Parts: C-alpha cells; structure tokens; sequence
C-alpha cells in the first residue's frame, strides 16, 4: 500500500537486509571527535568505539572539562531535536544530570536496563526509593523519586532535580522501555509504538522545553532506532504524506550528528515496521492506538 511497505516487502523477499544495513554504514558521515578523543576524557566514554563528534557535541557548562559523550541530533526539517548520549557511567551521573538542566529537557527517555546480558551498561543514575534522593556533589544537584507507574514492559517515573545553587527544581519525567534488549529489537512494533506515543503524550517531545534525552547503553542502537522512528512518524504527520519519508535518507541525515546510529540490519528492519504501523494512527486511524495497548499487554 505505502510506498516503503513496497520496498519493505521487495527488501524482505531478496533478503537484502544486511546489505541495506552496510551501504548505510558505507555512506555515513565521518567528522572528527577530538574532545572525545583527548586523553583527559578517556573514563568520561563508555565505549572507545562511540564518541560524539565535535561539531554537535553538548557541552557542559562548567570552566573545568565541558565533556560529556552527547549529540544534539537536530532535525532542520522536522523541526525536532533530540539528545543523543551513553548510559552514565558512575563518574558522570553528575554531568548527565547537569546536562539535563543546562539544556532544559523535561524528558529523559531510557531505553536498557541496568544490567544486561550479566554486565552493568549503565550506572544507576536516578533514585529508586522516594525516602532516599540522590545528590550529585560536583555539580550540585539534586534528585529525588516523586512516583513511579511500572507496566509490563516500561515504567514512568516523575522526578524531581534542584540546582541547590538556586534551589530552583524541576519536573523530569524519565520513559523507561525496560524489555528491549541490548543489540536486539522490541518484542512487537506495538509495545515500541505504544511507549513513544506515551512519550509524545507527555509533552516531552514539545518544542517549549528542551531537547528530550534519549539513551541506551552506548546512545547509538536503541537509541537510534527509537529517534529514527519518532522523526519519521513526525515527517510524515507535518506533510501527512506517507510517501515523502525515505527512512534511509532521514537516518543518514541523522548520523551527520552522532555516529552508528542503529547498529544491526534488524534494528533497521524493525524501524520500518515501527514506521509502517505508525503511519496508520498519523494518517487518521486513532483506533489503531487503542490494539497497540492491548496487544502490548501492559
Ligand atoms: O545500547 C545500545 O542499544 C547500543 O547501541 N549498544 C552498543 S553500541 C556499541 C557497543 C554497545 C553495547 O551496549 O555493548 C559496544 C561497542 N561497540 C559499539
Ligand atoms: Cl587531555
Ligand atoms: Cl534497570
Ligand atoms: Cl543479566
Ligand atoms: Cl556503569
Ligand atoms: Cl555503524
């Protein structure tokens, strides 16, 4: 019926997927990580092979290091931006958080778990009990757990962060997609769909507010596909057209911000059908939400 549920089903029939995968990876932008790269940054990177690059690097506002392994992905013309940046590890949770008021987000979307295939991707960077708030002593922050909605496949919490130099405070809302597997996909296109639609709902995703923050472990594979979507199911809504969105020509626009963005062909395979039933709630069917939150089980 679409024009990409055509190429989907021509790429599926040649078993073409992997190859697809690689011309993107071929074509992908290469610009310097220098910051990154500088010997002083070395335990702020999770994974020597992800950095961002400079040109799009959030900067932290601090005199002494302003690095942190971040992108602003910022797509001109849909007119949304997200953050791209690793799991914190234990000696950056103060920086990911100031990272999160310097540039004003009211959204943190998580999409790992703390443990995963036996080993720690990411630091435990928020409170998990309301009595026991966390602060950050080299960025003077504070946060603290206000309430938590666990469903069977995500959790939404509401937090709360103070500059304790101004004692300002903020609500964070973290989006939390807790059965997503490191380098696999998610186990229906619904349970993805239904989470970013809750994303959206919540006003996150608003140009009002800051660039939401997006993360997996490395902030390239999971994070990637779920932006990749969400922009793709935006182009598509602003021209309600289907036709005018080639998915791969939005992810290389993308990895002109951070690199690796989606790290399997599978992942690209699942973001097609994300987009692709997606589509049917853009274009008119709002009833189509109502299976996704049944199909999902939440
Ligand atoms: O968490 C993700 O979805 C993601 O992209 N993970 C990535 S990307 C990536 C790695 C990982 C990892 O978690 O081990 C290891 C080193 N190579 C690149
Ligand atoms: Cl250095
Ligand atoms: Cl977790
Ligand atoms: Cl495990
Ligand atoms: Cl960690
Ligand atoms: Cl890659």
């Amino acid at each position: 019926s679409m024009e990409m549920e055509k190429e989907f089903e021509q790429i599926d029939k040649s078993g073409s997927w992997a190859a697809i995968y690689q011309d993107i990876r071929h074509e992908a932008s290469d610009f310097p990580c220098r910051v990154a790269k500088l010997p002083k940054n070395k335990n702020r990177n999770r994974y020597r092979d992800v950095s961002p690059f400079d040109h799009s690097r959030i900067k932290l506002h601090q005199e002494d290091n302003d690095y942190i392994n971040a992108s602003l992905i910022k797509m001109e013309e849909a007119q949304r931006s997200y953050i791209l940046t690793q799991g914190p590890l234990p000696n950056t949770c103060g920086h990911f958080w100031e990272m999160v008021w310097e540039q004003k987000s009211r959204g943190v979307v998580m999409l790992n778990r703390v443990m995963e295939k036996g080993s720690l991707k990411c630091a435990q960077y928020w409170p998990q009990k309301e009595e026991k708030e966390m602060i950050f002593e080299d960025t003077n922050l504070k946060l603290t757990l206000i309430s938590e909605d666990i469903k069977s496949y995500y959790t939404v919490r509401q937090l709360e962060l103070e500059n304790l130099t101004t004692q300002e405070t903020r609500e964070i809302l973290h989006f939390h997609y807790t059965a997503w597997p490191d380098f696999g996909v998610p186990e229906s296109p619904a349970s993805f769909l239904n989470f970013l639609f809750k994303v959206r709902e919540s006003g996150s995703l608003s140009p009002e507010h800051g660039p939401v923050v997006v993360h997996c472990s490395a902030g390239i594979g999971r994070s990637g596909t779920f932006c990749l979507a969400d922009t793709c199911l935006l182009l598509m809504d602003k021209r309600k057209d289907p036709s005018s969105v080639d998915i791969k020509k939005v992810l290389l626009e993308m990895r002109k911000f951070r690199m690796g963005l989606i790290q399997t062909a599978d992942q690209l395979r699942f973001s097609y059908l994300a987009v692709i039933e997606g589509a049917k709630f853009i274009m008119g069917d709002s009833s189509v939400q109502d299976q996704w939150k049944e199909l999902s089980h939440e």
